[PDB]
């Protein structure tokens, strides 16, 4: 795994990073960025290799800056995944919100210093998560991974994430894939050598910012 | 296109079928499935193919049957995509509810007959689609045209859709992918003779259906 400053230095620097969470939680492999900046090209290579399911983590004075509430009030999920309401660009350049280039104008949308309530259309194609408020630490998701990259890289609190999943095996001439499943440890780490990217471990991440705030 | 007996036809044999919708609606085409057995192998092949969004259209019977409330109460969507709040499958083979396998099982767990509201968590990572009563005729959309094929094939009435995107071209060594898009007419149709699949028009769908019920 790359050390975190030096994943760090590639998250300022507009990148996907691939952050693995314990095994013993999901076990699986995020690509996470920021989202100040995402293009539309970049937005379409997390959509070929991902779930497809876009997320932008963001921080509770976000959510609360820009409207959007919990898509529960009874959350039901098991490690409580903070999902707002979905979101849609209003911007004169969406169409239906799905493309690449709709779901990377969002996500740039959601973290402009100017964001208001009004730029997003509800419900809609990208799904804001709120981090919990002690980060990292606190809770050791993706979601907090990806808002904790944000601070120390001094990016807009607002990153992009999606599981990167095994898409197995083509049949020629047949709509199925075999052997699919999700990315796991060594592998995800080939994935990030492939494609010219920094990976890493959400416990490491924890003990780089332990180095300034002790263990909680 | 392929004429509608034969697509309903290719879809009770448990298939995808490729939808387009209008030219001046949405101008794409969905992969649309029955969701009752839709294999782990299947939705692997979906979602690399698709926007990743997978989402299962459902009659207002089933919403109410299922428990499944409006994701918004005042929804700011151009078209009304009625999106339900999101599930995952309540089962003991569940893991984190974005794998193929568990979004293929939270589909079929939807159109089982005995579904009840306590078989999914809410929220999670398969989006129900509250088709309008009137079907197709009424609201030409991909939520309608899953509905509606379920009930001419004789399925369960729960469907499972996404968009065909262009994932534009391979960079490589580079986290991008090049002119992406969504793939449109006559690159839908291809997709489907590719893949074995048949395709089809909600226009031509809708003109099936009126042979029995006259215009709307
Ligand atoms: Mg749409
Ligand atoms: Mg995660
Ligand atoms: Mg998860
Ligand atoms: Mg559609």
């Amino acid at each position: 795994f790359d050390a975190i400053p030096d994943v760090i230095q590639a998250f300022k620097n507009g990148e996907f990073v691939v952050v693995l969470d314990d095994p013993s939680r999901e076990n699986e492999a995020d690509l996470i960025i920021a989202a100040e900046s995402v293009t539309t090209e970049q937005m379409a290579f997390m959509v070929r290799h991902s779930s497809g399911l876009i997320c932008a983590p963001l921080t509770p004075e976000r959510t609360t800056a820009l409207d959007l509430p919990q898509m529960v009030t009874h959350n039901a999920d098991p490690r409580g995944t903070a999902y707002t309401v979905s979101v849609d660009a209003e911007h004169p350049s969406t169409t239906t919100g799905i493309s690449a280039h709709d779901r990377a104008l969002a996500c740039r949308m959601l973290a402009a210093p100017d964001a208001q309530p009004s730029h997003f259309r509800r419900p809609g194609h990208v799904f804001p998560l709120r981090a919990v408020a002690g980060g990292v630490r606190a809770r050791r998701g993706h979601t907090e991974a990806g808002v904790e990259l944000c601070r120390l890289a001094g990016k807009r609190p607002v990153a992009v994430i999606s599981e990167i999943v095994d898409d197995g095996q083509e049949v020629e001439g047949r709509a199925v894939r075999a052997a699919p499943g999700m990315l796991r440890g060594d592998e995800c780490v080939a994935f990030a050598r492939r494609w010219g990217l920094k990976v890493c471990t959400i416990e490491d991440m924890i003990a780089h910012v332990e180095k300034t705030e002790g263990k909680l």
